[PDB]
């Protein structure tokens, strides 16, 4: 039936035509409508976001480094370290899971 091909394709062309428009127009719409009042929530993330992250990455940095610096003055640490963890390893040899994340990351 060709009136019936034609009639088809028409109006879904048509109908898809302005279907896209339409939640397109209107989705578009409400976001440069409601970015008015959300820019100050997005800005917030974004702040809050890399704040809080270099934040621990300054921080964690900084605690190892400033830990190195006032252990280093001391062999005590090392040899207390050193000494309870291999201690605890030769009494109870139980790190294969070292491997495994160590061929992971």
């Amino acid at each position: 039936s060709l009136a019936l091909i034609w009639d088809d394709l028409r109006s879904l062309c048509l109908f898809s035509y302005h279907r896209l428009r339409d939640l397109l127009l209107i989705v578009t719409r409400i976001v440069e409508l409601l970015g008015r009042r959300g820019w100050e929530a997005l800005k917030y993330w974004w702040n809050l976001l890399q704040y809080w992250s270099q934040e621990l990455k300054n921080s964690a940095v900084n605690l190892l480094n400033a830990t190195a610096i006032a252990v280093a003055e001391g062999t005590d640490r090392v040899i207390e370290v050193l000494q309870a963890a291999y201690r605890a390893i030769r009494h109870i040899p139980r790190r294969i899971r070292q491997g495994l994340e160590r061929i992971l990351l």
